[PDB]
RNA sequence: AGAGACCGAUAGCGCACAAGUAGAGUGAUCGAAAGAUGAAAAGCACUUUGAAAAGAGGGUUAAAUAGCACGUGAAAUUGUUGAAAGGGAAGCGCUUGUGACCAGACUUGCGCCCGGCGGAUCAUCCGGUGUUCUCACCGGUGCACUCCGCCGGGCUCAGGCCA
RNA sequence: CCGGGACCGAGGACCGCGCUCUGCAAGGAUGCUGGCGUAAUGGUCACCAGCGACCCGUCUUGAAACACGGACCAAGGAGUCA
RNA sequence: GUCCCACCCAUACCCCGCCCUCAGGGUAGAAACGAUGCCCUGAGGAGUAGGCGGCCGUGGAGGUCAGUGACGAAGCCUAGGGCGUGAGCCCGGGUCGAACGGCCUCUAGUGCAGAUCUUGGUGGUAGUAGCAAAUACUUCAAUGAGAACUUGAAGGACCGAAGUGGGGAAAGGUUCCAUGUGAACAGCGGUUGGACAUGGGUUAGUCGAUCCUAAGCCAUAGGGAAGUUCCGUUUCAAAGGGGC
RNA sequence: AUUAACGAGAUUCCCACUGUCCCUAUCUACUAUCUAGCGAAACCACAGCCAAGGGAACGGGCUUGGCAAAAUCAGCGGGGAA
RNA sequence: GCCGGCCUCGAAGUGGCCGUCGGUAAUUCGCGUAUUGCAAUUUAGACACGCGCGGGAUCAAAUCCUUUGCAGACGACUUAG
């Protein structure tokens, strides 16, 4: 179908997606944002350390009236949590993409999370019961997830010069000064 | 049974659909929401990862930016990427600056002279036909200092923006 | 009667009132010269800077009001017919 | 306190340009004119409630452009352009798939920010308030992708015969039993379920109903009431049953 | 007008008793609090630091001053004429 | 004026002496200047920052984690590894 990047050619990359997944959208957004631009192996290790509560996911946007911990000093922040259920879903998709890379014939030794994105899905409906005979809604917030992996090169050492454009519409008095200084210096 | 300067799915009857239906009330009674894949299902064979739901390849089609959560697909609200600002709100009016991006205008035209090239037939007169009854058209004559077109060289004039 | 500066050039054949009368400053700007011919002049947007700037609708002598309605968006919504 | 110079700036005053409104003139033996046009001259411009004029848009109808269109109509997006004082009009780029427009007349269910307005959809609050009555769970093994709330065994506990036990009446209607299972439901999980799918299950001369009458309700004889119907139950009635 | 017995009926004093008080201290269980899973509602013109002034005679916004530095957690009951 | 050697300077650390080297109309001359076309900033200073060479010098810590209870709602704090 149509991924959101559209500038990555589906020949030198691998991708995976999943839709209508019944997990918290707010928790998954904070988890996906922590692993973005990382290597495939570093990310897989990190997600398991979260499940075992040895490393923490920093909460930046959706962090209203939450708790504090010492495992957040790694990220320079003070509020962090351990979204176990979110990490499980992400690991499943990262494994599927890595499997897709092997079938194509890529080199899984150095792959990079190039694109990762979480969107809101249609909600599901339940009800509560309140005092004085009133009924209120009780809803869940699922999500869509997709990602793309590409190889890393980080190899550019080409810098341009004034060759692209030269002084082209100078005045007659400007041209006179340039020539005189050229003659004097040589 | 035939029609209309009527309405076009929040409209028109409450009902374009298994509608006086599903549902509520002890009962008399109350009473909805809900139309559109494609010309044709040709409704995705096979391989691979996964416990499975599914994903990635590969197929059908004019089109999958039409996959049954299906014509087109707006706003509120949200994700990623890119650009920028932030010492107890922000937004707005007048006027410069910086950065990014951009519409026009201009590229020549008429005339005169000199040379070359090509074609005619320029003025006049005779016949025919129109018409505003004196002005034209067609046929014939004309045949090189006339008429028309192109190219080469020189000259005058007019031409864009800011001073 | 002589100097020094600033802003402006509407009109588009002739005709008029006149004068210092081969002509003119008299019913509204012409003459000469240089640079450049493109993002240079010009335009749109974003942001910083100087000055300015109370929330709309409504009743009321008097509304920014410690007076009432208004969380946001789409579609419907009120002087007609005999 | 009194007197004197110079200087600063209002949308006021003076001069110039342009817009509109009002007033006054010119223009045919027509080489003549959107005569509803064009040329010349002067003055003026605040505004709620309210009055009048001119114009711009929307859905349909008659006429006309011998109008545009699958070589792409309509609709939608666009810190890309041009015109208009303004409501608005026109063009470029993208998406898309079957109809649509200009001009003069005709016609109306014809122009929205408000009405604690109607229907539908969506935010901040916010991963927040909370998920704390009824004393309580622990070890090993097995099943399974996955086990605190599934099964076995072993410990520890509660109900304590006016029971958290064994059976019924009203009410419900398959909730009963076996096998299996993706989603949804069991406000945590779930391999378990009163959930979901496929099959099976209720046997009477003796237990009930059926028979009798109670409080009561309604037919028949009759009397009211325009009538739907009201009274009346043994009465002011020629009202039955037994044998060969 | 009196009146034995009776009263979850109204009132005054006495004995015993005590954290009602001088004057407050300590302990236990469940919360709150942190984590995994699940997950609402009221309300909302726009917002949210002050002193004085004038003003519809008690300003978050106006005028003149004081000042003024990211993003945040547990409590609190002055104001928001909540 | 750049360097080097001696002294000196504490309010937010400065000045002086000496030496080598380089430049230098107080007087008077000889060659060069044009064409930037009759104006168009006189692109010229000082500090910061970046980049590229060539030489020297150097081989460190903090957080998570486990632990303590002189501390504590959670972070944080006093300790040990
Ligand atoms: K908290
Ligand atoms: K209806
Ligand atoms: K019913
Ligand atoms: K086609
Ligand atoms: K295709
Ligand atoms: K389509
Ligand atoms: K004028
Ligand atoms: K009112
Ligand atoms: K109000
Ligand atoms: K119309
Ligand atoms: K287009
Ligand atoms: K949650
Ligand atoms: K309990
Ligand atoms: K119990
Ligand atoms: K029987
Ligand atoms: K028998
Ligand atoms: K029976
Ligand atoms: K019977
Ligand atoms: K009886
Ligand atoms: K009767
Ligand atoms: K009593
Ligand atoms: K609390
Ligand atoms: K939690
Ligand atoms: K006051
Ligand atoms: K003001
Ligand atoms: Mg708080
Ligand atoms: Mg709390
Ligand atoms: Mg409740
Ligand atoms: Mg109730
Ligand atoms: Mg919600
Ligand atoms: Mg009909
Ligand atoms: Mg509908
Ligand atoms: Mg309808
Ligand atoms: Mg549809
Ligand atoms: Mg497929
Ligand atoms: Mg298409
Ligand atoms: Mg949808
Ligand atoms: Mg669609
Ligand atoms: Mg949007
Ligand atoms: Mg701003
Ligand atoms: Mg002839
Ligand atoms: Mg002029
Ligand atoms: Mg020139
Ligand atoms: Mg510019
Ligand atoms: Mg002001
Ligand atoms: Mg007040
Ligand atoms: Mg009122
Ligand atoms: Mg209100
Ligand atoms: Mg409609
Ligand atoms: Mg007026
Ligand atoms: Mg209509
Ligand atoms: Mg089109
Ligand atoms: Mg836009
Ligand atoms: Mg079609
Ligand atoms: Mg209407
Ligand atoms: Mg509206
Ligand atoms: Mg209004
Ligand atoms: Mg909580
Ligand atoms: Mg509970
Ligand atoms: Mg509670
Ligand atoms: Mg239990
Ligand atoms: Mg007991
Ligand atoms: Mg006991
Ligand atoms: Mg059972
Ligand atoms: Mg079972
Ligand atoms: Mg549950
Ligand atoms: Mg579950
Ligand atoms: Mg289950
Ligand atoms: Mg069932
Ligand atoms: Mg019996
Ligand atoms: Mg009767
Ligand atoms: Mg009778
Ligand atoms: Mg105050
Ligand atoms: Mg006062
Ligand atoms: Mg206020
Ligand atoms: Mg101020
Ligand atoms: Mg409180
Ligand atoms: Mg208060």
């Amino acid at each position: 179908v149509r991924y959101a990047a559209t500038e990555i050619a589906p020949t030198k990359s691998a991708r995976a997606r999943g839709s209508y997944l019944r997990v918290s959208f707010k928790n998954t957004r904070e988890t996906a944002q922590a692993i973005n631009g990382w290597k495939l192996q570093r990310a897989l290790t990190f997600l398991q350390n979260v499940i075992d509560k040895k490393e923490a996911v920093p909460m930046r946007r959706y962090a209203g009236s939450t708790g504090r911990t010492a495992q957040g000093k790694q990220w320079g922040v003070s509020r962090a949590r351990w979204p176990v259920k979110s990490a499980q879903f992400l690991i499943g998709l990262l494994k599927n993409a890595e499997a897709n890379a092997d079938a194509k014939g890529l080199d899984t030794g150095n792959l990079i999370i190039k694109h990762i994105q979480v969107n809101q899905a249609p909600k599901q409906r339940r009800r509560t019961y309140r005092a004085h005979g009133r009924i209120n809604p009780y809803m869940s917030n699922p999500c869509h997830i997709e990602l793309i992996l590409t190889e890393a090169e980080e190899t550019v050492q080409k810098s341009e010069a004034v060759v692209r454009d030269v002084e082209s519409h100078l005045s007659s008095r400007q041209r006179g000064v340039r020539i005189r200084r050229a003659l004097t210096a040589a």
